[PDB]
């Protein structure tokens, strides 16, 4: 019992972190096999970041200009290429600590762990959700670029995110491992509109199930609702419209607890309409949306 | 920018996790050098846990009864001894992955990372505080015993906690690495009184400083207070009395932001007396007490 905002164990990802230096800019790189992946903005100076011409800036760079260090070892760079907003530096040594891994593009509403790094060194790990608007509310300072987001299925690391930018709003933006930004963002120092965000409804419901499993039950009521009725409330409160695909994914939680999904929806409706009345659910005074139904099941069963 | 409940990178601790089996009980052990540390209740059966006579139960066990597995390798146990509530199993092989480490007894109010494990396998990592009453509000299921709590100072892992028990209240209790329980707890299946808990005042103040550094400033007011006046409010609201030692530790945060500690105390006083008025501070709708002033400084500067 007990429910925590748990991150995946970061060990497998720590073994992949390197420092990449180009000119006077230093950030983090991900060394998998004989390739080091890092944000392409490692090639820019302050005078360039307003609107960098990345193709031109990269042409002034040679393999020997990318200094790659894995703590005590220097990696020999034998190739460089830009793919979207990432640089792929081919090195002459395959990382001995390369885990089994996949590069995956996650969907908005999904969660992952972030290993925050500075100068190739891991500083901490936290769990977060990809917002429906494709931003993440992380904890990143200057130098944290190149830090990655991931999920782990037993022995396989699915890398889903690489940090590139802090928007003027203090929210964060980044790419998948092919360098495609999540959301409308570009790697330029310009104010950029993040879409209207919504709360991840299926996640809040998943968390309400985690609350019931773990003893917090005060929010359960004598009511039920329909997807249509619930979706009118979700609309008023800027929540994602709930679909049958969301109800289906909550099936295991609904089955374990015996609380029908639409009955939990009626508890959620009442909390949106009345608030918490100064009470808490799993140590939180608001409706948490950073746990997917998969994360709830995994945490509640003891999956390693 | 951004502030998250960050855990230390778990890599160094993952390399130490083993599975310990005795009879039909399996839990986790910590393999450091040629010793494996685990909760002594690995030697009990269900018929014993009401009031185990641990000395007698251990006398029926020989080195060969403790099965220690580090994933694919079986460790050869050449000695066993009970120290307080932990067993120390001497193995014939020093762990090649042993980090530089210390065994430390933390104080109430301090924080640490927990690497939740099942059958010697890491499942997740989260940050938590040792409550002033010596319990922790973790996320532990049956099989998680032997999971450890720790802090990391660059290359050195200070192990402070080993999980032993879930109280009937769903809160958790454990020992330091010498097997001494934090708090009044005994390793028996009996209802046990956890002391009256309080909120860790210095931590809440540290978090209010993290909020100001990161943009959340709405709670700052035109007031100030004294330790005496603030302590009357802390009394009414079950907060730890603030001392000059706490004010002193907040010095770096007070210096960086230019907000005197007693001025932040007056903001805290107003939030205790008025609540949040449906607003949030760093994504939280309550006063967070799981960040020490050290954690705030480390996260806000980028320490690896
Ligand atoms: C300053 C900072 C703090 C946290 N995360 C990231 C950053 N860096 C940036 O946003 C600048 C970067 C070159 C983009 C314009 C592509
Ligand atoms: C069931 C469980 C779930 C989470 N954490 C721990 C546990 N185990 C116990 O509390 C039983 C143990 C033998 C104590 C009586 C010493």
């Amino acid at each position: 019992s007990g429910f925590r905002k748990m991150a995946f164990p970061s060990g497998k990802v720590e073994g992949c972190m390197v420092q990449v230096t180009c000119g006077t800019t230093t950030l983090n790189g991900l060394w998998l096999d004989d390739v080091v992946y890092c944000p392409r903005h490692v090639i820019c100076t302050s005078e360039d970041m307003l609107n960098p011409n990345y193709e031109d800036l990269l042409i002034r760079k040679s393999n020997h200009n990318f200094l790659v260090q894995a703590g005590n070892v220097q990696l020999r760079v034998i190739g460089h290429s830009m793919q979207n907003c990432v640089l792929k530096l081919k090195v002459d040594t395959a990382n001995p600590k390369t885990p089994k891994y996949k590069f995956v593009r996650i969907q908005p509403g999904q969660t992952f762990s972030v290993l925050a790094c500075y100068n190739g060194s891991p500083s901490g790990v936290y769990q977060c959700a990809m917002r429906p608007n494709f931003t993440i509310k992380g904890s990143f300072l200057n130098g944290s670029c190149g830090s990655v987001g991931f999920n782990i299925d037993y022995d396989c690391v699915s890398f889903c995110y690489m940090h590139h930018m802090e928007l003027p709003t203090g929210v964060h933006a980044g790419t998948d491992l092919e360098g495609n930004f999540y959301g409308p963002f570009v790697d330029r120092q310009t104010a950029q509109a993040a879409g209207t965000d919504t709360t991840i409804t299926v996640n809040v419901l998943a968390w309400l199930y985690a609350a019931v499993i773990n003893g917090d039950r005060w929010f359960l009521n004598r009511f039920t609702t329909t997807l249509n009725d619930f979706n009118l409330v979700a609309m008023k409160y800027n929540y994602e419209p709930l679909t049958q695909d969301h109800v289906d994914i909550l099936g295991p939680l609904s089955a374990q607890t015996g609380i029908a999904v639409l009955d939990m929806c009626a508890s959620l409706k009442e909390l949106l309409q009345n608030g918490m009345n100064g009470r808490t659910i799993l140590g939180s005074a608001l409706l948490e949306d950073e746990f997917t139904p998969f994360d709830v099941v995994r945490q509640c069963s003891g999956v390693t």
